[PDB]
This record gives C-alpha cells, sequence and structure tokens, in this order.
C-alpha cells in the first residue's frame, strides 16, 4: 500500500462586486467513458505527458498505482443527513512551471460518469492549467455552483452558445391573520389566474420541448390513480355491501381529478381516495346500519357537513395554522396510513381464506392461490420500485422501473392467475351494469348526527390536503409559481359536495402520487450517497396537461370495466395496497429511528443527525412518536364505530402535542436538529 | 453551499532501516460515538478550542457548516476493482503554531465507526499535533498500516501493553514437474503432519481462545451440511428410483466429512454433493436402466474407476498444471452448477405440478401451496443472507444473519407447510427403514464401460476439487499453514472408493461452504465499498474440530430422520437448491458483466477494470464466456444420458480453450486485467 495525504480547505465564493473567459476552450458532447481519454481530449483541446500530473501518479505512470486527481474542487453543503457534495461538476487544478500562460478548459459530458468518491455524477469538468490558478478555479467554481446555470449550460448546444451563456452569467452575477374574511382565497386567485395560459403552454411551446415527458407522466399518472382507484372501489364495495362500487369510484376520482386540474391553483395535486377515507366510510355504513339509515341519505348529508365545514376553514385562513405542522406527526400520520392499507390486506386475505379455505360461504386452492398471488404482487412491485434507486442503471431504465414497476406488477400477476391458473377460479370485484341522495328524507337527529360526523372528517381532510398541498409546495422543489392553500380547500369542499350529492367516494390530495406526480414532471441532479441515487429537483414544469389528460383517460376507462379490468383478482389489488404502504415510507425518518435499534449509531455519516444526538433522546423522541402512532391506531382501527369515528380528532391533537409538550420532556435543540 | 479544496499526495513509506513512541498517549476503549466526543477525550488525555482547528470549520466553529477533518492520512491500495482504502485507522495531522512540543495521541475505538468517506469502519485514531508533524505521522502511518500489526494492537488490553507492542513493531520493522512419482503426496504429508497437534489445539489453548467461534461455526456447519444433503438425498432417490435414499446420503456425507476432517491436510475444505454429481449419477441410473445392468454394481465399479484414476493423478502430481486455471473458467463452471440447480427445481416443482395439479397420478392446492413454499424459501433465505452486506448492521446482527438465514427459512417455511397449511398434505421424500455392491456380478463389457464413465467422472473430481482447494487456500485469506493437493486427492479417491463400494453418494470438495468455512473461522477487517460490506481476512485459526464435529452431528443426524427432518417438505428442498444456486453467484463476474449490459459503464468506479476497458473487448469477452457456458449447458443438461455424460470433457477442454484460443482473438492486456 502507499500512504495518502488529503488535506481540505475552504474556499470563499468569488466576489463579482473576462479575458480567461473567453480565452476558455469548450468541449461539448464528450463520449469518453474513462478520465485518462476524457483528459486528454481536453488537453488536446488547447493545441502528452501533462495527462500524468494531474494524479497522484506522478513520477511512475507505467506502474499500476493508485489513479486519484490531485487538486480538485467541488460544491459542499451540510444538512442534518451529513456532508453532501455537489457531484454534477469538478474543477481540477494543476500548476505546472513550464507552462508560460494560464489555461482553462471546461468539457460538458454526454452522461453523467463517475468521477471518484462524492463524485458519482459528473457532467462538467473545469480543468486550470496554471504557469494564479486559485483565482481562476474559485471564479469557474462560484459560477458553476448555481443549480440553474449548470441546466442553463446544459441546454447549450454550440461553443459559442456557451461561452456567451457563461459571459452572460458573470455579467449577472455582478394571532389576527385570520381576520379578513376570504383573504386568502382572493389572494391564491389573483396569484394563480394570470398564469392559467402559462399553466397550459409550459411545454407545448417554447425553447424547451416537453411533449414526450408530458405523455410519459400522463401515462403514469393514469395507471397509478385508476390501479389504486380500483383497489379502493372494490374495498368500499366490501365495506358498504356493494352501495359505492368500482364503477362508482372511478367515476368520482375521474370527475374530480379533472375538475382538480382545470380549476385549482398547484394543479400538481393528485386527488384520490385514501385508506382512512375507506376506513371513515366503513364507519358511516356500520352507524347507518345500527341506526337504519338509508346509507345514500346519510352519506349525502355528512358529506355536504365536511363541505361547508372546509369551506369555513378556507374562508377564515385557517390553512396558515399548518405552518406549524411538523414533520415528526406526518411521519406518524403515514405510518398510520400504511398500517391501515396492511390491516385492509390482512383483513381481505383472512376473509378470502375463511370463505374459501374453511368452507364458510376446491376452496383450499384458490385461498393459497391468493395468497400466493398478493405476495408475488408485492414482491415484483416493490423490486421493480427499488431498482429506481440502483446507482448503477441507466437514468432512462431506472426512470421506468419507477414509472411502470406497479402497472407491469399488476398486469404480470393477472395473467398469471387469470391465464396460468385459469382453472383455479377465485375472488373478483363486484360489478352490475348514479342517482341524487335523497337528502330531504332525513331526520333532524341523523341531521346532527352527520353533523357532528363531517366535522370530524373535514379536520381529517383539513390536515391530509394542506400536508400534501405542503409536500407539494416544498422550497426544495423549485417552482416559481405561487401556493393556492385556501383556493384549493374551497374548490375540494365545492367538489366533494359534488360527489356526495351522488353517493360517489369521497377524495382528497394522495401522499404517494403527489410528490411522484412532481419528481416525474421535474428535471432532477443526480446524487448517489451511500451506493443510492438521490434526486436534486431543479425545475418542475408545472403543467395541468398530464393531470387533465390522467382524468380524462381514468375516466374513459369506465368503458374497459366490464370485459377488462376485472382479471385482475383482489388478491392482485390487496398486493397493490401492501405495495403502496411499504412505498410510501421511502423516507419515512420514524421507520428509520425504529429499525436504528437494530442498526448501529456509529455506522452513519460523521455529520449525521443521529450520530450528533445521543441515543438515549433519539429513543426517546422515536417512542414518543410510536406512542402517539399507537394512540392513533387504538382509535382509528378497533372494531367500535364510535371510537373509529374519533381518529380525526386525535389527528389535530397531535399537533398540539408536539408543539408543547415534547419540547418541554425533549430539549428544543434536539428536536429542532431531528425534525430538520 | 462552500466550495473545497481537497489535495491529494503521496507518502513514502517510512525506512527504519523512539522518543514519541514514549511521550505518546494511549487512549482504550473509547466508547464516544462522534468525533467530537473522541477528539475532546483525546486532547485531555494530553493534560479547548483545539478540536475546532482539527476540521475545516476554523473560524466559525458555532455556525452549522460542513464538518471534515483537514489533514489526514490512510492507506490506499489499487487493485481490478479500483482504489481500496484502508478504514480501519486514520492519521488526523495539525500543525498548531501555539504548542511548543510534538504531541501524539493513540485512540482505540470499542467498536468501528465511520468517521468518514472512506473511513467507514475505522477503529484507530492517531491524532498528531505538531509546534514536524510530517515525519512523526508518516513513521506512524507506516507501522500501523501493517495488517497483522494491527490486530496485535486490538488484542492489547492495557496502555503499557499497546506502548510495549508499539516499541516492539517499531524494533522488528528496523514440464518434467511430474517426473517425480508420488512428490507431491510425500511433500504434502510432511508440511502438515507436524502441524497436527497444532491443527487440533490452535484455538482451545494458548493466548486466545476460540471455543465459541468454534462452537457457533460448528452449528453453521452442521445445519449447512444437512440441509443441502436431505435436499441432495431427496433429489437423488428422486433420480436413481430409490436406489440411494436420504439416509444413505446423510451417511455417507458424515462418514466422508469425518475421514476428510480426521486424515487430511487443508482441512477448511468441505465435502458435500454437488449438482453435477447428481446429474452424473442420474446418467449412470439412465444407463443401467437401458442396458438392465444393476444399477448398485455399475456404480460400484464406477466409482472403483474414478478413485483409480484419481489416485493416478495424484500420484503423478498432475495438480500442478490446475495452476493455469483462470477465473473466467472457474466463473463459467460455477454459473454452469447455479444453473443445474435451477433446472433441478424446477423439474421437481413442474413434476409437482404434473402429479397434482394435472391430477396424472385437492391436488391443485397442494401444487399451489408447493408453489408459494418454494419461492417463500428462497425469498426469505435470499433477504437474510443479503442482510449480512448491510455496512449498518452490527456485526454480530449481520454474521448470524448470514449464518442462520437458509436454516432460518428451512424451519419456518416448514412449520408454515406442516403446522400452518396442516389440511394440505404434500409431497415428501421417501424414507424406508448399507450392503456392499455385488462388483464380480458384472460383465466385462460393462466393466469398460464403467471404466470410461469413471475417467469421465475422474476428470470432474480433478477439476472441481482443486478448484475449491484454490479458493480456499487463496493467498489473501492468509492461510499459514501449507497447501496438500495431491495428499488431499489421494484421500478423495480413498473415501470415494470407500462410498462406492457400499453405494453411498459420491462427494467432493464444497465450493459455496468452503469460502464460507473459512471466512466463519476467521477473522476481518470490515470494509464499505458502495453501500455493500467487504471483509478482508486477517488470521484463519485453520482447525479440524468444527470440520470433525459438524460431521459428527451429522452422522448422529441419522437419528432425527423418522419423526424429525421428515416435516420438511419436498418444495422446501426445492427453495433451498434456489437459494444456493442465487448464493453462489456473490462475486461472480461474468454475472456482473452479463449484467452490465442493463447497467451504466460510466457508473463504476473510476479506475475499475469495466472503465479502464474497452467496452467493446468486455462484451467481446462476455460473449465468449456465454457461448462457453451455453455450450456446457446444451452438453451438459440434455436429455441424452450419451451426451449429458461427456460435460466433463467439455470442462477440461474450456481450459485449453481459455489458454490458447481466446489470447489469440483478445489482446492479453484485457485479459489480464479482467481476469485478475
Amino acid at each position: 500500500c502507499v500512504l495518502l495525504h488529503t488535506s481540505r480547505k475552504y474556499l470563499k465564493l468569488k466576489n463579482f462586486k473576462d479575458g480567461f473567459l473567453a480565452q476558455a476552450s469548450i468541449v461539448l458532447n464528450e463520449t469518453a467513458t474513462s478520465l485518462d481519454n476524457v483528459l486528454r481530449t481536453m488537453l488536446r483541446r488547447f493545441a502528452d505527458l501533462l495527462m500524468a500530473m494531474l494524479f497522484t501518479d506522478a513520477g511512475a505512470p507505467m506502474r499500476g498505482k493508485v489513479h486519484l486527481l490531485s487538486d480538485t474542487i467541488q460544491g459542499v453543503t451540510a444538512t442534518v443527513t451529513g456532508v453532501r457534495y455537489q457531484q454534477s461538476w469538478l474543477c481540477i487544478i494543476c500548476t505546472m512551471k513550464a507552462l508560460q500562460k494560464r489555461h482553462v478548459c471546461i468539457s460538458r459530458l454526454v452522461r453523467p460518469q463517475n468521477w471518484g468518491e462524492n463524485s458519482c455524477e459528473v457532467r462538467f469538468v473545469i480543468l486550470v492549467l496554471a504557469p494564479t490558478a486559485m483565482e481562476v478555479a474559485r471564479t469557474f467554481a462560484t459560477m458553476f455552483s448555481d443549480i440553474a446555470f449548470r441546466q442553463k449550460l446544459l441546454e447549450t448546444r454550440t461553443e459559442e452558445e456557451f461561452k456567451e451563456a457563461l459571459v452572460h452569467q458573470r455579467q449577472l452575477l455582478t394571532c389576527k391573520d385570520f381576520v379578513p374574511f376570504g383573504k386568502g382565497i382572493r389572494e391564491d386567485i389573483a396569484r394563480r389566474f394570470p398564469l392559467y395560459p402559462l399553466d397550459f403552454t409550459d411545454g407545448i411551446i417554447g425553447k424547451n420541448k416537453a411533449v414526450g415527458k408530458y405523455i410519459t407522466t400522463t401515462l403514469f399518472l393514469y395507471f397509478a390513480c385508476l390501479l389504486p382507484t380500483i383497489a379502493f372501489g372494490s374495498l368500499n364495495d366490501e365495506n358498504t355491501d356493494g352501495a359505492i362500487d368500482v364503477q362508482k369510484t372511478i367515476a368520482g376520482q375521474s370527475i374530480g381529478g379533472l375538475l382538480y386540474a382545470l380549476f385549482s391553483g398547484q394543479p400538481l395535486v393528485i386527488l384520490l381516495t385514501t385508506a382512512p377515507l375507506a376506513l371513515y366510510i366503513q364507519v358511516i355504513r356500520v352507524i347507518c346500519d345500527d341506526y337504519d339509515l338509508d346509507f345514500n341519505s346519510f352519506y349525502a348529508w355528512t358529506g355536504l357537513w365536511n363541505s361547508f365545514f372546509l369551506a369555513l376553514y378556507a374562508f377564515f385562513n385557517l390553512s396558515l395554522v399548518m405552518s406549524l405542522f411538523k414533520r415528526s406527526t406526518e411521519e406518524i400520520i403515514a405510518l398510520f396510513i400504511s398500517i391501515t392499507f396492511v390491516l385492509d390486506a390482512v383483513k381481505g386475505t383472512v376473509k378470502i381464506f375463511w370463505k374459501y379455505y374453511y368452507g364458510h360461504y376446491s376452496g383450499q386452492a384458490t385461498a393459497v392461490l391468493s395468497l400466493l398471488i398478493m405476495l408475488g404482487t408485492l414482491w415484483l412491485g416493490y423490486t421493480l420500485y427499488q431498482f429506481k434507486k440502483s446507482p448503477y442503471l441507466h437514468p432512462c431504465v431506472r426512470e421506468i422501473l419507477s414509472d411502470c414497476a406497479l402497472p407491469i406488477a399488476v398486469l404480470a400477476f393477472s395473467l398469471i392467475s387469470s391465464h396460468g391458473f385459469r382453472e383455479i377460479e377465485m375472488s373478483k370485484f363486484r360489478y352490475n351494469p348514479f342517482a341524487m341522495a335523497q337528502i330531504q328524507s332525513l331526520s333532524l337527529r341523523a341531521v346532527s348526527g352527520a353533523m357532528g360526523l363531517g366535522f370530524l372528517l373535514s379536520m381529517l381532510f383539513f390536515i391530509e390536503q394542506n400536508l400534501v398541498a405542503a409536500l407539494v409546495n416544498a422550497p426544495e422543489n423549485r417552482l416559481v409559481k405561487g401556493t393556492a392553500y385556501h383556493w384549493d380547500l374551497l374548490l375540494l369542499a365545492i367538489i366533494n359536495t359534488g360527489l356526495s350529492l351522488f353517493g360517489l367516494p369521497w377524495i382528497h390530495a394522495a401522499y404517494p402520487h403527489s410528490p411522484l406526480h412532481v419528481r416525474a414532471l421535474a428535471l432532477v441532479e443526480e446524487r448517489v450517497e451511500n451506493g443510492h441515487i438521490y434526486d436534486t429537483i431543479v425545475n418542475v414544469k408545472e403543467t395541468r396537461l398530464t393531470s387533465l389528460g390522467a382524468s380524462v383517460l381514468v375516466g374513459l376507462s369506465l368503458l374497459l370495466l366490464p370485459v377488462p379490468l376485472q382479471w385482475i383478482p383482489k388478491p392482485v389489488l390487496y398486493g397493490l395496497f401492501l405495495y403502496i404502504a411499504l412505498t410510501s415510507l421511502d423516507g419515512n425518518q420514524l421507520v428509520q429511528r425504529v429499525a436504528l435499534l437494530l442498526k448501529e449509531q456509529t455506522a452513519y455519516p460523521p455529520t449525521h443527525y443521529i450520530r450528533r444526538v445521543p441515543q438515549r433522546k433519539i429513543h426517546y423522541f422515536t417512542g414518543l412518536q410510536v406512542l402517539q402512532l399507537l394512540l392513533l391506531c387504538a382509535f382509528g382501527m378497533s372494531s367500535l364505530p364510535y371510537m373509529k369515528m374519533i381518529f380525526p380528532l386525535i389527528m389535530i391533537a397531535m399537533i398540539p402535542i408536539r408543539y408543547i409538550l415534547l419540547p418541554r420532556i425533549i430539549e428544543a435543540k434536539y428536536l429542532d436538529v431531528m425534525d430538520a
């Protein structure tokens, strides 16, 4: 072995408040795969024994030794996760006494190439030869450290355009809030009204064409909204004894998505039915059965009261308090939703076994095949989804696999269970081939009960919709257009009134699908941390065409319901539920901290928040979060409808708990470190 | 973000051909988890505002910035895989003008702690403060760069012992080969005879006690030899129409393992039946059925001829030519073995479906449950095995998971399929509760045929045994005791004669279990490359107690045949075959190159052999290897016994092909880079 001396030092960003800009040599579309070839081409561009000195193996270039660059500059940032390097660019420096004049070469690679640790996705290489080099390297790093400038340089097609862009960039671098009634809605409408044409003409016309990306994301959204829509329709049909069918769920989802895409601010939010909504509909069905009330009328009245409360919240600008919402409560809610998905799948398979395996109406074969198909669908979907994080696959391959993991698994296992195992008939969701509910035919006592239930549902809707909207409107997503929280809530209430009046299932912003929609509709910079791909969004196109097309396709899918879309057996839908439950915990810090018990604290990056905070306080915070999650499960997943209807109240209550009690029992600094 | 300047430079290993050795301060068993605490303790040991200067965030220690060490020294080596850092130690340097005298502090951590990017498993921290620092840091790095010296320092218990060890280490650092008949056997016996007591008294007595490690590895070996032994016994019973039972396979494996452990050199090699051996036994059964020859007599004669040829090879010292063996041929053979395992599992499940699902004697339920159990066993075993590579799990946790993955999966799914699904009876391996074969009652023509078949089997045995022995005797394993190839081959021939005379299935060195046995019986230094744990063996204990105990336990397991060990259904054994097939390709470079078509070449480390070699030549080599593998599969996996009996010949032929033809069509430099 050979000893290596690594020296790290800061460099102040150049303060612009040039000759080498014009004298720089630009290489575009470099197809070389190795560092040696790229550097040889870059050096030849100047006009060789000069490439050898660039690395540590200076003096013994023939013998096989460690081949590492000597002087490099990169962008670095500090975060709770650790030290994140800007791996999209690299600046190599070489001070050669033989040379007489400074030389600068900027090379843009066709594809991102690993160029070392913390440079796994280099696309720009800035080689600076000096006869100092420090000043030129610092100024070029300062110019290249901008996230948008790198994308602008990527968009350039010619060397002259590259130099002009560089010159242009250098020159350029040189309480009581709720008192106003309806202020938030008016502000959101004013913000997002003038941008409507823009929203509809972002990628269709202009310098950048997004037709292919728009089509691909439209297909993604259509599939990822239809398949969960079918699963939720089947679940509701099982829960409501056929009151809400799969056809009703599909129609409601299509209408709601179309209305939201057409007439909402922040169109990137996707409306879909959720597991807690199914649980609450089950609560309504149980209450109606107990009190002999018509399901349709009671459901319509509950939806009407929920929409009324949501409109009251929107008009009074309550959404602002959602700024106090922290990540811990969000992750607790997400884990509860995943647990509800898992329990729905388990209940479905248990019912299948009870009806078929135990003969409580060849049933054993059907039950075993159902279990096998559900587990296999889950496994295949999870594997195809996790292939997205592989840093060695082509970007196209690992974005198609992410895009078409669940659809591929569903199709493959539907074929397996309907053609490979056609001799074993199994369960399929009901389909009997939209009348307004008789709201007037209901007692006043039932109206008051619906009022209370709608209040609880409105709290649930407020929390969920604002959570997903905040996720979509995160600062790291780089959304130029303004936010629309109150107008979005009002439109959600309106469309929910419309859906409830016709008995269609409720819908709100979908947590798993909205960030996925944003990512599919965004340009990202690949980052490799611990052998996994992480995406840094640079530009989101922010168009309504994708959501509108997805909604229209989902609506048109009603014609494929009888003959197609029914060969998908119920176990495939349960596997879809399991896949959603597992894949909704990708960035869950609560799950990470829970697993930390089985992991090693000292194995995390030196600057990771886990290592920074004492393990005792981390465990205390995890225990408090787990206690909150257990209490949420206890109320919101019991057999008692009267106590299953209360879980929105405790969802509201956790926010005051996190805001008040936890800082009193846990130090504020540690909570700030963990949450951020 | 803040620009970072990384400077890399060589440092010549100190040439010893001291005061600071005695003046150094030693800290032992440091339980601190963060860098700040460790460095604070180390600085306090001298007797604070000095810890801040050690990192790049000098001048702004309060504001949250990137917290990286400034001057660090590490051990680095170059390999075809890439640049491998010595992550077990780190030397931090700080030149402070305030200080008046040099200071050195050596801290040993209780557990390996990530301390960087290429410092994921640091256990020794050498902090050098200077008022130069370069000389002291270089000499300490040179002393610590030794792999065995780090283990010796770990073994020390007190500061005085640590200093004495440091001082002692510093002082210390200051053709025609086959003509002799039987020379190899005599040399091996002379080498390995005096070390017998040592072999039996390595960890039992002395400074280091290995009782716990010996017990754990004995349990691992027992389970990993019994379960595949049962699977192979069932496969042979299916193939040979009950001629070779599971009881016979267990007895033969136990006797052979005991004999090999007792009276062989290099006892770390594990003898077990293999898939090609099962295929060849099937060939023998088919030939006997075709020619109406007694299976036992023909099998015994074939084994006798195979042993005679193996003894001839051992006495004439042919094993030496195995040095010409390359990694490409080894990996082709391993992939062929895995494919044979997969086809055996597929044939078993196809037969189960044909008998039960199609009723060609509730069968559909049994077939579907068989498929589900096999797939689930494969999945669980693979997951528990792959958890071994997680860099965040505790070393004990991942070591146990690797040790008890297959046994845990087998037990869990046997319980599931025998208790959870007890209503669905399914296939179980035959067991009817050891007579010498009537060799004298066989025709001369059958004797000549058995001679030819035994010649082919002897070539197969030579290749397989020498391959596994070379894997066990790899230089990187650090085996102090000498190698024994010819004596091992002679003993293998003797025990094979003994086994064949009684009709027991043949056995030779097991490729998947011998390296695993070595690893379980070895101390390793953890390395994290691309987020995966890689082990560097420092010391292998090299004892026969583990293999002897495993063989004795396997033999004693015959008493657990009737009531235990039969609830394991055949699909569990097929899942075991699949698990072995998938887990035998961990380091397969042929599989890596085949998958490279779907991967990105530029995403590999800069110094990886994949990027160094042009992709065209990599693809040509992969295509040639795949063609050889396809020919091997075609000959050794067809329905014709006369052509299924020839695959050992082409296994032999592939070595001349690799040695002669490939260098002619592919450049020698690229082949050397890829193979090494």
